[PDB]
């Protein structure tokens, strides 16, 4: 009903504006990175799986979605730093450290990480649900998730590596937090164990597809699919990953009260053509 | 020994899961193992014990989470764009031992991992959610990171006592208040008791930064494990810079006195044995 993008941004603004401000500059810097566009694929997938499962959307679903986006946004800020990829622009816009300075951007990223779990604990979900969501969000973001993947992507700089090493980087650097929204929606829906596993499986496939798509675009728009396998095979892997994800979603819809059309449409907009 | 077990708990979190990056685990564990007084996690645990609750592995995990955020804050605080120290805890800072990128990510890990650690306890789930909300509140934009920004923005500025307190209560106060509040929450105490423990923690937390400011300009490298007098070169707003050393020593001493008096008063209102906590506060006292 209400535009999900607008509501997600309003949820985020409300978190920063509802409490007595301590540092105006910190709030400003954090919101700069939030308001600097973003397709919001991660929170949108969470919300769309919730609706697909016939659950009416509430304030709390938007907060859980927002928590996820805050972690994603924080990782981008740090990834751009001079000590990291040292980029002056993300999406044709000044990166945080260039808009402000290096110390501000390090702290803005730290805030988004730490704040996200506060956003997530503000929901009205049953408390056992919230605890699992926190555990899994940490697992997907930290030393055994996104941060680990970031370290391996650095550790990788040194070498040609095989498929196994490329998949290891992607799985953790990006795969985990693209899969989280699928698993998390299913957990909020209180689905049984094997359904949770299926939803996580979809998410990992979509995470893979998203990273292969990235690699293909970044050379039509080092340690990548096109470099490792060539373009032809990269296109093939993207296409069969999306097919595979779509087939599992359709099979669920033939088995439980699940209406994934909007998800299937979102996935269809990721496709690339020769 | 609590020190030993806190470290054991952090080690197990990192070693008992399948490693993704050996260099990340190495960088994180480097800063942990370089040292630290563990005042925060120890305070949490001593409150629990003072309230007559036998310690369990779950209390140590909650304590560890708190130390993990603390350690993350130090790694970032030491960075060249922040306070730029080559030394922390007697050893090379993370960014000098490895590199700046590694230090950034190691700090990030610690922050994100800490909530995972906290979520692994066997506490009732409403308790855990309360601790998560309050730990985030103490640590983030409205706590420690908020105070870190104020501290950087105040360099070279002539600020008043109110502004200085704001910096200190947020960058340092929040995460020393948290362990008192948190232990009382775990203990399931009533509202006015939670507030009393929070107040003891805010008193101790502000005093701790007064103490740190003092040490910065009076202690030697071997004593503080970090490069002396950075506050002077950087023109930080500090208690000695605003009020002078003499009044700063006075404030520290009387703040510690107040915290102890409230703790002693609690012991004739509920079942509470504060001796180890009082002992710990006594080790914080400074002489001019
Ligand atoms: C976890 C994150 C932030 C992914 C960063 O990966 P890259 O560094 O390869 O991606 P872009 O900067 O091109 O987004
Ligand atoms: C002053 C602050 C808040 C940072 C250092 O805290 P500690 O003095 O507790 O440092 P470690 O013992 O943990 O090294
Ligand atoms: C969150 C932190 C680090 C508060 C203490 O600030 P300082 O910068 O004075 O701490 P030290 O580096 O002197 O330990
Ligand atoms: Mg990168
Ligand atoms: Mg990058
Ligand atoms: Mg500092
Ligand atoms: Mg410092
Ligand atoms: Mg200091």
């Amino acid at each position: 009903s209400m535009d999900k993008l607008k509501k997600i941004d309003q949820t985020i603004h409300a978190f920063y504006c509802e409490k007595a401000v301590i540092s105006e500059k910190l709030n400003e810097a954090v919101l700069y990175s939030i308001n600097a566009g973003g397709k919001r694929i991660r929170p949108i997938l969470f919300l769309e799986v919730i609706e697909a499962l016939q659950i009416p959307l509430t304030e709390s679903h938007f907060k859980a979605a927002a928590a996820l986006e805050m972690i994603h946004t924080g990782s981008l800020i740090h990834d751009d730093l001079p000590a990291m990829d040292n980029d002056d622009y993300r999406r044709g816009q000044l990166t945080n450290h260039k808009k402000f300075d290096e110390a501000t951007a390090i702290l803005a990223g730290d805030s988004l990480f730490l704040d996200a779990f506060g956003m997530l604990a503000e929901t009205d979900f049953p408390t056992d649900v919230t605890v699992d969501l926190v555990r899994s969000l940490s697992s997907a973001s930290g030393t055994f998730g996104m941060v680990g993947g970031q370290m391996l992507d650095m550790a990788a700089e040194g070498k040609k590596l095989n498929l196994k090493n490329l998949q290891l980087i992607h799985r953790h650097k990006t795969g985990q937090l693209l899969a989280y929204p699928f698993w998390a929606a299913a957990r909020v829906a209180q689905l049984d164990e094997n359904l949770l596993a299926t939803f996580l499986e979809i998410g990992m496939i979509i995470g893979l597809a998203f990273q292969v798509r990235d690699d293909i675009l970044d050379i039509t728009a080092k340690m990548t699919y096109p470099h490792l396998l060539g373009l032809n095979e990269s296109y093939q892997i993207l296409d069969e990953s999306l097919d595979q994800a779509e087939a599992i979603l359709r099979k669920l819809s033939d088995e439980i009260a699940f209406a994934p059309q909007k998800i299937l449409s979102l996935i269809e907009r990721l496709r690339l053509d020769a």
